[PDB]
């Protein structure tokens, strides 16, 4: 009943479509929740659309000012997906920052809201309360904002307290059935370590994260499930993939440090291994969150001079607006297949033609088969909104 997912990773030429919800098209139209940072995660049988919600749909005098990253409305929004957040959408928990995972036999929820310096995070197991833990640092505790990852009913989580642009304070927790058995705090050369995109990687969980800090380049967390361990680094390749970044002619990596290339800020992504090659996500767009594009980074993973890039798809082109993306896994009968997602936000403070800040995704799945070309942006025509 457990999910252990000790299958090897699905062969991988490409990703091809899987799910889109038009949610910003629709909510002209209808009434649909105003959201952000959106992911999937998916039981044994289907998957599921989350996102934070800001307490209000988007055609609502309640939309002004969405743009505001944490208030006490925000709330975990989790549909099957390709459901767009109606207003049947249930809210299955407080939370300006989350992460949910299935075990292979119920939910778990990780939800923290409450006040910047003293935030608290709930962890909430098939259906009820179970823990919770108070920030650490006094300082904006905050977690993944994609799917966690259980082992033998032991669920891993990647959580942050502390400075977004100086020596943060993260933590690694351990949960089982909804309950706290252990944490460990981040260790090894990552530097800065935000939003990780986690997947499984029998017998561990590994992660691809966003360094807010100094680095360009994604930091690395490696996750030892059975005795708790921690080690980090950043994706080698020398194509990163954080936005903002130096162009693809003169940036650089390194598989330890942070490149020091326009690492202030970033933006949540992820990256995973094939062999020593990188399959990795990023926008297009090296300054803002323009486009989106995936490829393969040939000795991406282990070589940080490796700029030979193949397999390039285009999943929103340059002139639409894109956002965060993660990843999530999805058992087959013969092999684990990852999967991303796309945030597609529109409006404020990009957009000025609204009032509002919201988003729609799009999502893809490896493939083994072959696929072709296109752009599936937002498609909202913004001058004709409610504004
Ligand atoms: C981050 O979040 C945590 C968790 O919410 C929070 O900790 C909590 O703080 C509150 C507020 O201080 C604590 O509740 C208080 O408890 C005290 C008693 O505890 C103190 O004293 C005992 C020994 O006496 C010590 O063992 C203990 O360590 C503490 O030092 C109560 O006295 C408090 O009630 C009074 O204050 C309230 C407002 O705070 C009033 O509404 C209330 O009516 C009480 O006042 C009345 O009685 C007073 C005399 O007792 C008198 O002076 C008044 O004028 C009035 O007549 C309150 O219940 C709570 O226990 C903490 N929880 C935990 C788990 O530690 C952190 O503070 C927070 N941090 C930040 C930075 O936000
Ligand atoms: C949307 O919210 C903003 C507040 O963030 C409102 O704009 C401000 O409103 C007050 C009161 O009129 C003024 O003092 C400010 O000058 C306004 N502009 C700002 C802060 O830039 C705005 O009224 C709201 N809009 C709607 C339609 O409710
Ligand atoms: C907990 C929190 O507020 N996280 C915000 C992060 C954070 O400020 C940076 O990672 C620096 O720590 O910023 C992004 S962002 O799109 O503005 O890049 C938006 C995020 N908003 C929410 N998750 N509700
Ligand atoms: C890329 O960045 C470098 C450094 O700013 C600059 O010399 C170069 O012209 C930029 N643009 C390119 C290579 O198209
Ligand atoms: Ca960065």
């Amino acid at each position: 009943e457990y999910r252990n997912w000790s299958k090897p990773q699905c062969d991988i030429t490409g990703f091809a479509p899987f799910s889109k919800d038009n949610s910003i098209r629709l909510s002209a139209g209808g009434d649909i929740w105003v959201t952000r940072e959106p992911y999937v995660s998916c039981d044994p049988d289907k998957c599921y659309q989350f996102a934070l919600g800001q307490g209000t749909t988007l055609n609502n005098v309640h939309s002004n000012n969405t743009v505001r990253d944490r208030t006490p409305y925000r709330t975990l929004l989790m549909n099957e997906l390709g459901v767009p957040f109606h207003l049947g959408t249930k809210q299955v928990c407080i939370a300006w920052s989350s992460s949910s995972c299935h075990d292979g036999k119920a939910w778990l929820h990780v939800c923290i809201t409450g006040d910047d310096k003293n935030a608290t995070a709930s962890f909430i197991y098939n259906g009820r309360l179970v823990d919770s833990v108070v920030s650490w640092s006094k300082e904006i505790l905050r977690t993944q904002e994609s799917e966690c990852v259980c082992i033998n009913g032991t669920c891993t989580v990647v959580m942050t307290d502390g400075s977004a642009s100086g020596k943060a304070d993260t933590k690694i927790l351990f949960i089982e059935e909804g309950k706290i058995v252990h944490t460990s705090t981040l260790s090894g050369s990552a530097q800065h370590v935000e939003e990780c995109s986690c997947y499984p990687r029998y017998p561990g969980v590994r992660c691809v994260c966003r360094d807010n800090w100094k680095g360009s380049n994604r930091p690395i967390v490696d996750i030892n499930i059975k005795d708790h361990s921690i080690v980090s680094s950043y994706v080698c390749s020398g194509l990163v993939g954080d936005t903002p970044r130096k162009n693809d002619s003169s940036s650089s990596s390194h598989c330890l440090d942070p490149n020091n290339e326009e690492g202030g800020h970033g933006v949540k992504g992820w990256a995973f291994d094939d062999g020593n090659d990188v399959w990795m996500g990023r926008t297009i767009s090296e300054k803002s969150r323009l486009g989106y594009e995936t490829f393969k980074v040939i000795e991406g993973w282990s070589n940080p001079k490796s700029k030979l890039q193949i397999n390039r798809q285009v999943i929103v082109d340059r002139g639409n607006r894109s956002g965060y993306s993660g990843i999530f896994s999805v058992e087959g009968k013969s092999c684990i297949n990852r999967c991303f997602y796309v945030e597609l936000i529109r409006g404020r403070k990009e957009e000025t033609e609204v009032l509002w800040t919201s988003n729609s995704i799009v999502v893809f799945c490896g493939t083994s088969g072959t696929y072709g070309t296109g752009s599936w942006p937002d498609g909202a025509d913004i001058n004709l909104m409610p504004i």
